[PDB]
């Protein structure tokens, strides 16, 4: 009933395709699922919740043995990560404009109690107009309900986009660490790099950051402005990291630069 005619990349658990249906050329994705239950019912679960013009769309699902199917809204103009020039980035205006909209996606989803966990360029794609949208909701999970926070105790996502103290704690605060990933996307942004293999005291990159080495890559092609904020986003400490609402009266974030 539907075509699998490409393999778009790997969701969090199973494949996600390509697939346009039979009857009516509709496009559409589809992530297929090799049936753990708890899980999809839980990832199916929080994609009802979503309802935000930064969120991908979800449309439904289906079983067939333990394959369950899950079609969401394509993303027609692909992903943020091919916008990304390698050893370059993209041009600022691009760049601050992404960053907005991600935002926004963050503060929806942050507003909900929910926690996306793995924020990097492969997982945040672009409809027509190029606006961003967050996908893949395997490894969200939540992290307030009936207004009180849980803390998590469970590692996952992307090391070099992780937050250090997910790395060192029991346990820690869902909020601070999607905070971190997303200036570890600004700088890829802005510099085609990341920074660090991960943030560990052993990664000597990430200690030429920590004792403020800006005269090196990936810093030295940012300018001053983005690196001013960067410097407040990537604070190791999680308690004196700057917060979403304050990331709104930075000065770079209110720097008018795109027609
Ligand atoms: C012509 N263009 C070329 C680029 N096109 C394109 C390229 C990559 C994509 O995702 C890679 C991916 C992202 C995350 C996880 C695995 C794989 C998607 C896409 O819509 N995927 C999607 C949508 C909703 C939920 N999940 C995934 C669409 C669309 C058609």
């Amino acid at each position: 009933d539907w075509d699998l005619v490409q393999t778009l990349g790997e969701g969090a658990y199973g494949e996600v395709q390509l697939a346009v249906n039979r009857v009516t050329e509709e496009a559409v994705a589809v992530k297929i699922v090799d049936m753990c239950p708890e899980n999809i019912k839980k990832e199916i679960c929080i994609l009802k919740m979503l309802n935000h013009e930064n969120v991908i769309k979800f449309y439904g699902h289906r079983r067939e043995g333990n394959i369950q199917y899950l079609f969401m809204e394509l993303a027609s103009g692909g992903s943020l990560f091919d916008r990304i020039e390698p050893d370059i980035g993209m041009p600022e205006p691009d760049a601050q404009r992404f960053f907005h909209q991600l935002m926004a996606g963050v503060v929806y989803l942050h507003g909900i109690g929910i926690t996306h966990r793995d924020i990097k360029p492969h997982n945040l794609l672009l409809d027509e107009r190029d606006n961003l949208k967050i996908a893949d909701f395997g490894l969200a999970t939540v992290f307030r309900y009936n207004n009180r926070e849980r803390l998590l105790n469970k590692m996952c996502g992307t090391l070099p986009y992780v937050a250090p103290e997910l790395l060192k704690r029991r346990e820690f605060h869902a909020e601070p660490v999607d905070v971190w990933s997303c200036g570890i996307v600004l700088t890829a942004m802005l510099a085609g790099e990341l920074p660090w293999d991960q943030p560990s005291d052993s990664c000597q990159e990430y200690s030429d950051w920590k004792e403020k080495k800006t005269y090196l890559n990936p810093w030295k092609k940012i300018d001053s402005a983005p690196l001013a904020l960067l410097h407040k986003i990537l604070v190791e400490n999680p308690s004196a990291r700057i917060t979403i609402p304050d990331i709104k009266k930075d000065r770079w974030y209110n720097k008018p630069l795109k027609k």
